[PDB]
């Protein structure tokens, strides 16, 4: 039956385009094949990456919606596009680390794979020109990016999302190492928004440690799309 | 009578820690060594150690009298103080009342930016890693501390900020930011280390004159004068 009409492009980011629609409070999120890392210094076109990321995001957000998480996700429209509630993004990346990896393990002198003694929650300030710096709750409130009570709600939702995702991935022999979330305001409510995909998570096979995510691109490991396909195929088991 | 200084336990960038003939006491000896930028910048600043020992001693005596549990027992001489020997928790606990220095630089703010809330932050005390900014979850997650210990540290830190902000404001100094360290001692958390113009930013509340180690860091000149000014004001 009736479908939204895609109107003007509102924004093009590193990996997606956001389009207006004929509904003032809805956008279409379009997944590109662009891959980027290292403050824009590293790029590639990874054929079909956007299709896989749209498909994985859609599957995960449908699952989160069913678990009662309030999210922007309405429906997948085609191989690359999904219909979402238009949100005013809170300018914080919310990162969960179950295991220490990447730059974070590096900055603290930890072996990659270090088992953290408590689940890590952290914030990066969403400003690519400042390099998306790590900040704490007081910095975030102090510069007017958020309030204590907004952060409290964000953390509650984030912790629930981690419990749900850790378990869904564990069932399929995937360790959910870390991931990044974004939230936004819609109808005065705090919604989970953006993407949850191998671009925004670290996924290691639980037996071999094999990486099935964007680190295969960041570290020139090859078979990038095969790792993303494997994540989707396991999620669809 | 007087405790006896025995072997050196540790030489840091600014102070030496000496053992004493009491197993639960150390002597903290203030050098004239100045350092900045991950050890890359160094100088000797004549009498800096004396002024920092004098300022630290004055401040810790005040905090002791206000009921803060600290390591400080007594000043011994121009450079030395007698302190309880603590097991330092490996965190630099930084308070920022106004954004300046590294916070201002990394968040693209002007120094002097007014904050909507007092900032409490941690750096991991590991000079080989450059004392990186970390959050509470990182600190607990790597085994540096526990949530219960951090909670206590922050409660003491907030109290110390209130006392120091007021003592400095009475002398027309804005306490812009500062760094504390804490240690474990006989089951408790004590304020330890130093509170001086090496570990605080002090701006005159009217003119903005900087009276702290930024004068050394930024080659501003008249460095020791600034330290003398802070001590003289504290002694009004
Ligand atoms: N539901 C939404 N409404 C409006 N903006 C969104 C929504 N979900 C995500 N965004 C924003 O859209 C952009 C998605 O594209 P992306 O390529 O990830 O951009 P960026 O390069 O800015 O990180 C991001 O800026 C993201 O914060
Ligand atoms: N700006 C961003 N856009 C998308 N995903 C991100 C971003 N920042 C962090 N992440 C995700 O958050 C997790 C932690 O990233 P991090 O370790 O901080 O980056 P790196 O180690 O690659 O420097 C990873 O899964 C990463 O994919
Ligand atoms: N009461 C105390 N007992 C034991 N160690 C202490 C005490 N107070 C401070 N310290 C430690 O003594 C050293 C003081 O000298 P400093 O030059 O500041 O060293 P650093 O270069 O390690 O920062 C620091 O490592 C500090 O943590
Ligand atoms: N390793 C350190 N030693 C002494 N003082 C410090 C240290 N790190 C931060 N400070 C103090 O903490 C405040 C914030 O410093 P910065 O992070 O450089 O802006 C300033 O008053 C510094 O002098």
């Amino acid at each position: 039956n009736a479908m939204v009409n895609q109107l003007e492009m509102l924004y093009e980011g590193k990996a997606k385009k956001i389009y207006a629609t004929d509904k003032e409070d809805m956008v279409i999120v379009h997944y590109k094949d662009d891959a980027t890392a290292f403050n824009g210094e590293k790029k590639a076109q990874i054929e079909s990456k956007g299709v896989l990321n749209n498909e994985i995001t859609s599957l995960i957000f449908e699952m989160l919606n069913k678990e009662g998480i309030k999210t922007h996700f309405v429906e997948k429209l085609n191989d690359r596009d999904q219909l979402c509630k238009k949100v005013e993004i809170v300018p914080l990346e919310v990162i969960v680390r179950n295991v220490a990896a990447g730059s974070m393990a590096k900055r603290l002198g930890l072996e990659e794979g270090y088992e953290l003694k408590t689940t890590v929650f952290e914030l990066s300030y969403k400003d690519d020109s400042l390099g998306d710096p790590l900040i704490n709750d007081y910095h975030a409130v102090g510069i007017g990016a958020t309030t204590f009570e907004e952060l409290n709600k964000i953390y509650e939702i984030t912790a629930k999302v981690n419990e749900i995702l850790k378990e869904a991935f564990k069932k399929q022999n995937i360790n959910l190492i870390d991931f990044k979330l974004e939230f936004g305001r819609y109808n005065g409510e705090i919604l989970l928004a953006d993407e949850i995909s191998p671009d925004t998570c670290r996924f290691w096979d639980a037996t071999t440690g094999e990486k099935m995510d964007k680190d295969r691109f960041r570290r020139d490991m090859g078979n990038v799309i095969n790792g993303y396909r494997e994540v989707l195929n396991r999620l669809r088991n």
